């Protein structure tokens, strides 16, 4: 403690007295970085979720995000064919079953 002084953990910047910050879990976000993680939108003004160490919204939080591929990446589709193991479903190419060689 030689100076002490509140910063981000975003952009890893010092933040000043003045410009209004966002101190939340012993962290602190501009208010231009404090935002969610799939849809970018500033909670400076509204609601905000914290979970599994992810900062995300209201809009969000709720039942509305799609399965994702872990093999690619990519948005899953219900009637696209996929595989599901363990938490996470890899399209029917991109999982290898034993089931041949
Ligand atoms: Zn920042
Ligand atoms: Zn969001
Ligand atoms: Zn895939």
């Amino acid at each position: 403690g030689s100076s002490g002084s509140s910063g981000c953990v975003e952009c890893r910047k010092p933040i000043g007295a003045d410009s209004k910050e966002v101190h939340y879990k012993n962290r602190f976000w501009h208010d231009t970085c404090f935002r969610c993680a799939k849809c970018l939108h500033p909670l400076a003004n509204e609601t905000f979720v914290a979970k599994d160490n992810k900062i995300l919204c209201n809009k969000c939080t709720t039942r509305e995000d799609s399965p994702k591929c872990k093999g690619c990446f990519k948005a899953i589709v219900a009637g696209d064919q996929n595989v599901e193991y363990k938490g996470t479903v890899w399209h029917k190419d991109c999982f290898s079953g034993p089931s041949s060689g």
